């Protein structure tokens, strides 16, 4: 398991590619 994967989990719970924000990788 990354933390970058960890970050998308986050990115993408948080939101993901409606969070504002691209994702990690």
């Amino acid at each position: 398991e990354e933390e970058a994967v960890r970050l998308y989990i986050q990115w993408l719970k948080e939101g993901g590619p409606s969070s504002g924000r691209p994702p990690p990788s």
